[PDB]
Order: C-alpha cells, then sequence, then structure tokens
C-alpha cells in the first residue's frame, strides 16, 4: 500500500502530454494552445472613432464648417468603429454639434487632440503576441484568435478513453426484472459522463465477465484502437493481465473510501496506453476517477496546472475521521457571507454514510473533504482543506 | 439607465423555464432533472457478499467443515458482490479460513451474525426516491439513473441560441489582408465559443450589414427557426427593430463596461424568443453575455441557482473606482494558501487597462470584481465581491 502522495506523483511522472494537432478555430474551444498567437494587423488597423459625429482638426475649435481628406476649416462625418479620414485629429460626438441650413454643421466645443478616437493599434499592437502555448482556450481567447485571423490552431488534444465493466453479475442498465444474482451495471455509464465531462471523446467496450480470455481479447481491442487511456473498474483477472500486457505501477493505495487501484501502462504494437484497473465499488470508483483520471486527463491534453482546485472550509456538522486511512469525504460545499466564525467563506455539509457501496454518497457531492488518519472527531465549525470536484461557476448559491 | 440588479430581475421575471422533454441516458448528462427518479428494486437487490470467502452460519464458530442452502454444520464458497445462499448468516473472509484435505474448509474465527454481508436494499432501499426534479444531473447521478434502470429520462432541455454580428465594418475571421476600415468579426465566434460552453446548440447567422431590411430578414428568419435565445451585437438599427417586432424592457444600463444593452421578447407567428442585443464593443459583449445571458440560459435549462457564484476576494494591486459607474473588472483569481492577511482566501490580480475595446482585458479573466461607484482607490489587501466567471474546478493553483 502506497499513500494517494506516491500513487500520484508516480502517475504524473509516467503521464506523458500527447502530440500538437491543428484544428478548426470551434474545435480549439476547451483546448490548450500548443504555439504563440501574433497579430498580424493592429486593432484597430486604422484611426477609429469611438462615436458617432465629425472628424475635425481640433485647433479650429468652435464655430460652423462645411461637411466634405479633412483640412482646418473642414469637418466630415464619422461613425462609432470608422475609420477617421486624414488630416482629422480629433472627433466632436454628434451631440456637441448641430446641423446648419437646409452640409454645413456647427461645432460646439473646443476640443483637444485625439477625442474619440482610437489610434491604430491601441486595443492590440501589430505582431503583439496575443495568446501563448499553454495557454487554455475559453470564450475571449476564441474571440483574440478570430481577431487575429488565425481560424486553424495549433493545440494539444484531448486523450481518447476507452471503458469497460467486468462481472458476472452485472447487467444491461436497460435490464427490468433482474434475475437471481443480477445488477445494473451504473460504473459503466457514470464513467462515460465523467468523460465526457471532461471533453474526451470515449469508446464503450461493454460488459466483460470474469473471464481471463475474454479480458485479454477486449484489452488487446482497446491498445489496437488508438486509444490513449482505458479504464476498467472491478475485478482488482484485472491486475494480472495489466502485469501481463505492461508494467504495473501499484495496486493499493492507502486512503478511504477503498483500497485496491491498479495503475498500468501498455506499449500499443508505437504510442503507450495508460490503464486504471478502478475499484468495482461504485464510490471508490469515482472517487479514484477524480483524484487520479482526472489530472492524468489534463496532463494528458498539455495542461500546466492539472491538479484539482483545493480550498479551506468549515464543517457545519461533525465528521467522525478514521483511525488508519486517511478519508476523501464527500460533501456539499457553499460560498456564505458567514462560514460561521464572522467572515465569509466556504462550509460544507456531509452527503451522509460514506460506505464505497452507497452511490447516494456522491448523490450532488461538488467536494472532497480530506481528513487525516487521526480517529478523532472533527467539531462543527473546525477547517479542513477540500478538492473541488465540481463546476465552481456551476456552484449553487 | 436602469442599474444591472433591476436589469437582472426584469430578465428573471421575463425568462420562462422550457417545456420538458424525454432523452437518451447520455443526453440526459449537464440537464436539470424534470421527474423524480424512484429504485424499481433494492441495491443489492440480494444479500451480497462484500468479500472471497465463506457464507457460514455464525453460532457454528470455528471448526472444518464440508463445502456445499447453507445448513448449520456447513459452508459455501461465495465472491465479492455474489449473493448469500440461504441459510447462512454471515461471511467468512478467505484469509481467516483454510482448505483441508486433498472439499472441506476450515474456518479459524469466531464470526457475528451479518459480518461482510450488504443486506438487501442496505445501498437503496426499493422505492427509495434516488434523484429529485430540479436535481442536475452529473457523473454521479448518471450512475444512480443507471442503478436504478432509467436509461430515458425526463429533463429540462438547453435553449437554441442563434448568434449574428453586424456591421459595414466587419470581415470575416479568415480574411487575410485587411481592406481600408475593415476588421475581423470576433464577437461571433466569441458568443458561438461563450454559448457552447454553456452546453446549447448555436445556430450561426452570420455576418449582417447595417440595413435595416437586411437585419429585419434574418431576425424574420431566426424567430421562425425554432430558436428561444437571439444574440445580436453591434448596432445598438438594432433597438428600434426589437421595438417593431417585440417588447424592449430596457436599452442602457448603469454600468462599466458600456452603457447600451437592449432586452426584448419576441413572439414567434407560438413560443416566445428573448433577445438580447448586445454592445458591440468585444469587452461589453462578454461582460453583458457573462452577467445577463448566462443566468438566462441556466433559467431556460430549469436551473433553481442561476446566479453566478459570488466570493469575497482580496486584491493583489490598487484598483482605481469609478465615481458614476459600478465596474465588472476582469481579473485572475486563485486561491492562496494565505490570501496577505495571515489566513487562506482567493485573491485577485487586475488584467490592466480596462478600456471596452481591448479584448485583451478578458484574456484569462476567471472573475469579475464588483466595485462600487465610490470614485476612490481600493488599496492592495482590500477586499471586495468578485463574480466567478468560469469553471472553478478548472482554477489554475
Ligand atoms: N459496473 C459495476 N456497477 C456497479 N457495481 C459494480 C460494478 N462492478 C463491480 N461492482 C460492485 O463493486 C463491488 C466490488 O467488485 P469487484 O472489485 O469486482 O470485487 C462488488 O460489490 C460489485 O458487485
Ligand atoms: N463583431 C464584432 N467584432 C469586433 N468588434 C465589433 C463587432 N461589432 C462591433 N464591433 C466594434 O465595437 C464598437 C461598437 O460597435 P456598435 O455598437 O456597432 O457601434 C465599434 O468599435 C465596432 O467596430
Ligand atoms: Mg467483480
Ligand atoms: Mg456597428
Amino acid at each position: 500500500m502506497i499513500p494517494t502522495e506516491e500513487a500520484l506523483r508516480i502517475v504524473f511522472g509516467v503521464s506523458k502530454r500527447l502530440p500538437p494537432v491543428i484544428v478548426s478555430l470551434y474545435e480549439a474551444l476547451g483546448k490548450v494552445l500548443a504555439e504563440d498567437i501574433r497579430a498580424p494587423d493592429p486593432l484597430p488597423p486604422y484611426p477609429a472613432s469611438v462615436k458617432d459625429g465629425y472628424a475635425v482638426v481640433a485647433s479650429d475649435g468652435p464655430g460652423e464648417y462645411p461637411v466634405i481628406t479633412v483640412t482646418p476649416g473642414t469637418v466630415a462625418y464619422v461613425t462609432t468603429g470608422g475609420p477617421i479620414p486624414d488630416g482629422a485629429d480629433a472627433v466632436v460626438q454628434v451631440e456637441d454639434t448641430k446641423v446648419i441650413g437646409d452640409k454645413r454643421v456647427k461645432i460646439l466645443i473646443q476640443t483637444k487632440k485625439g477625442t474619440d478616437i482610437r489610434r491604430v493599434g491601441c486595443d492590440i499592437e501589430k505582431d503583439a503576441t496575443v495568446l501563448t502555448t499553454g495557454e487554455r482556450i475559453g470564450a475571449s481567447e476564441i474571440g483574440l484568435l478570430a481577431t487575429a485571423g488565425v481560424t486553424m490552431v495549433k493545440v494539444y488534444p484531448m486523450p481518447i478513453v476507452a471503458i469497460l465493466s467486468t462481472g458476472d453479475e452485472l447487467v444491461e442498465p436497460t435490464a427490468g426484472t433482474l434475475g437471481r444474482g443480477q445488477i445494473r451495471d451504473s460504473n459503466r455509464a457514470m464513467l462515460v459522463a465523467a468523460v465526457m465531462q471532461q471533453q474526451c471523446k470515449v469508446v464503450d467496450l461493454g460488459i466483460v465477465r470474469d473471464d481471463r480470455k475474454e479480458l485479454e481479447k477486449v484489452l488487446d481491442e482497446a491498445v489496437s484502437s488508438g486509444v490513449d487511456i482505458i479504464l476498467t473498474s472491478g475485478g482488482v483477472f484485472v491486475k494480472p493481465l495489466l502485469e501481463e500486457k505492461g508494467k504495473v505501477y501499484f495496486s493499493k493505495v492507502l486512503m478511504k473510501p477503498g483500497k485496491p487501484l491498479t495503475f498500468a501502462e501498455i506499449r500499443a504494437k508505437g504510442k503507450t496506453v495508460l490503464a486504471f484497473g478502478l475499484p468495482g465499488n461504485p464510490v471508490s470508483c469515482l472517487v479514484c476517477f477524480n483524484i487520479f483520471v482526472v489530472p492524468t486527463i489534463r496532463q494528458l491534453a498539455g495542461w500546466t496546472s492539472p491538479h484539482p482546485l483545493r480550498v479551506r472550509l468549515r464543517l457545519q456538522e461533525p465528521i467522525k475521521s478514521d483511525p488508519i486511512r486517511p478519508e476523501f469525504h464527500r460533501a456539499i460545499i457553499k460560498w456564505k457571507d458567514n462560514d460561521g466564525s464572522g467572515t465569509p467563506g466556504f462550509v460544507a455539509e456531509s452527503t451522509g454514510h460514506q460506505m464505497s457501496s452507497r452511490l447516494l454518497s456522491m448523490r450532488s457531492a461538488n467536494a472532497l473533504l480530506e481528513l487525516p488518519a487521526t480517529g478523532n472527531v472533527l467539531s462543527a465549525g473546525s477547517s479542513v482543506s477540500a478538492i473541488i470536484v465540481s463546476d465552481i461557476s456551476a456552484f449553487s448559491i
């Protein structure tokens, strides 16, 4: 048995960033940039008016002028975002003007040079680096790529993940009345969804029975298909099959929930494939995915910060620590204007009983409280470290 | 001009949750549940062994027994997750047993009733409500649906969003050398990406010129196509066209960045379509999308908490407040073990110059600092409210 910290260090040391690809602008969304992006022209590329009004020679000052290149004694109409004609050095917004006669315009104020003008390149200078390698592409970065005219982008791809379930007792989730000794396969749909939330392509390999030849054939098809990660759950015939096909780095971790977790590296007949022999118990299966698979997906996708967000929060109820195993205690956290100590902060409620077979303990859990192995009851209002496992922007108030 | 709070209250009052639909299990991921889900059978549906070992009569105690319904004086082999035979009331893990002879088994310990057995329904009782209406579906909820055998789910759908850009000066982002008075359309790709991040289908309506008949025809095609939301940017011919087609609730908001923002409700020739006439300036366009469109998408998708996560954080540098307009100041926030006051907390750095034309001010911005209109310089180490605008689980450490 190895601590979680060593198991992560081993996974980070074995895991390698995927080779970069060129994708279309909308396929680049969510991906990490594999090249720097430079503006080929300035923004704005011409002096642009900030307002609807008249382009003037600021020195002329208040007066009546004909509307027409702008020379002293003349003005020209401009619109927001339109170019300033040559010779004009300032814009007088339409509110500070009046049309005279049944074209002549009366400028009502004394303006200053460069007023209501965006000079060439004041938002983005030509050849300036607008985005760098290692930067994740969100909506604003798509806007910067579009501004710079980059519609084909070099990025790190997401890994392709194969997923299978193991068990003679499993039936498909479409099963109605269950026969003797049968349960619905819940890990596969759960892991397919968890991987879809990580924006990875999934290869669903179905239910495999507790049969060595059958599992070997499915693992071989997975390796041969070109996937980067294989997730199995249960049966940890899995560990011995992964030892035969490649290198197993660990098979047991000091943690609650669970204990078994096999991590292996296989060489395709060639690229390497990472394999996680996840525990069968639904809770341990999803907790191991959150702690060990998520940072691996991120690392393969070129994330420079693959680790999950860790915060400090206050317990809303007392929680019993385990005397030997450090726990990943499921919780529903929220930001409060008063966290219980007077100042604002995160607070956590337990999801109830934490048995590894109890999938209801994962229901609505947006964090994993890291409880050290002291054996003591942590009182309500005491502080703990917590790993955030679901979109912090989608957090309920 | 109306404050942002009133503009939001108006949008929340006009916006209506979409009619529910039935979708497949993987299409349900990310959606809000429109029905309660009940377990049709218990979990486990049979008494299940927690270990590999022997199902025994606990009262028999240590001794040698033949392996075979279990009666006193006999034992039966069981595997993890397999059913307990009738008559056995406890499981003795294989480590506390030994096979005797060249089948007979020696039970080495005195066990207690129900040891290493998951009784019928101990994880989920039959007919128990595992998920409720209004609950968002993540990976664990997909696992609970799969456990309960629900592969067709009643949910609230995401709205379909139409998007267009306006401007005689715009060219496609594929444009290489720009002609006089031309800029690349950056708002449309940015808004398509922002809406894709909200998991909504997009109808890309392209660039529309500053021509009343042309914009009317495109708005009519958008309304006729069945979309729930229309996003336009720039030209705010937009407001007068939205007044003619439906009801405009506001056209100007007291805020920095920007000022113009038209919100309208149109009736299709019938369902209602919400229209946001977003400001043309890239920054104002994305800030208005983050503040006003995101909670609208959520409300239409049946979210009971559509508001964004608001936290309290400390400034890493001084920031000048505006004397009249409350600002949505872009920042890069991170959780620190010491926020500057001794205890752990969020900290924020400004993205630099906040001009509405400067899209670089949105680059990597994961929060909007809510700066009240005091006109004073907020010193470094002082606290402010901040709206989190990007996945808190994807926050860089
Ligand atoms: N796909 C699955 N869905 C639900 N439960 C599972 C799945 N695979 C294994 N389990 C259960 O988790 C426990 C551990 O399984 P294993 O690691 O195969 O011994 C047993 O109670 C299994 O019935
Ligand atoms: N699609 C767009 N992409 C980039 N900039 C835009 C877009 N639409 C409008 N703008 C600019 O934003 C400012 C306001 O435009 P408008 O609201 O049309 O007056 C002007 O400087 C426009 O050039
Ligand atoms: Mg099994
Ligand atoms: Mg315009």
